[PDB]
DNA sequence: TATCCTAACCAAAAGATGATTTGATTGAAGGGCTTAAAATAGGTGTGACAGTAACCGCTCGCTTCGGCAG
């Protein structure tokens, strides 16, 4: 069963079409908020802190945010720069949210001799102590990609909700407790 | 006496004994990484492609140019 810590997620990423042309220059000049550095690249990142995100602009239309610790919380940040981008004189609309990843961590609390675990599971384990210190692993149900350590503190990656961390979670602890 | 020994002590070499100063070490932090994922947005150089390119031991057959012929 659970061994009393539960999974916290560290990250969301999520992507909203705002369906209109924009000119990156013209938010630079007024936007109170706005890189436009076209020599390296050409493009305006934002960030706030409720949310606690950073999110990115292109004369495209499309925006990819990313940084909140829910789902959620994402999606306000996402229509916070909605409505900035509409108050800054384009036409933008919050059109097709969508998530893309998030991440998480956990911790089992006994240490973790990952020789055992590539010697029955460099199938899908991965080891290499010289350059990554970590042990690489990557989960098939869900589509999930995890990092485990000595310490016992386990990182997550690659799902779409937090359900599917938990699973993961839940489905690799029996292989990290023997 | 002329000179010395070497107990107990004075002047100097050397031989040693602990406290202090300087050469040397390092503990922790500035720092600046890692793959692992997911993502839109992009610029061009370059590196395949492909083509011509260039350079790098014994015994017969066949032939000629004079010495008499015509």
């Amino acid at each position: 069963g659970p061994s009393g810590i539960v999974p916290q997620l560290q990250n969301i990423v999520s992507t909203v079409n705002l369906g209109c042309k924009l000119d990156l220059k013209t938010i630079a000049l007024r936007a109170r908020n706005a890189e436009y550095n076209p020599k390296r690249f050409a493009a305006v990142i934002m960030r706030i802190r409720e949310p606690r995100t950073t999110a990115l602009i292109f004369s495209s239309g499309k925006m990819v945010c990313t940084g909140a610790k829910s789902e959620e919380q994402s999606r306000l940040a996402a229509r916070k720069y909605a409505r900035v981008v509409q108050k800054l004189g384009f036409p933008a609309k919050f059109l097709d949210f969508k998530i893309q990843n998030m991440v998480g961590s956990c911790d089992v609390k006994f240490p973790i001799r990952l020789e055992g675990l590539v010697l029955t599971h460099q199938q899908f384990s991965s080891y290499e102590p010289e350059l990554f210190p970590g042990l690489i692993y990557r989960m098939i149900k869900p589509r999930i990609v995890l990092l485990i350590f000595v310490s016992g503190k386990v990182v997550l990656t690659g799902a779409k909700v937090r359900a599917e961390i938990y699973e993961a979670f839940e489905n690799i602890y029996p292989i990290l407790k023997g």
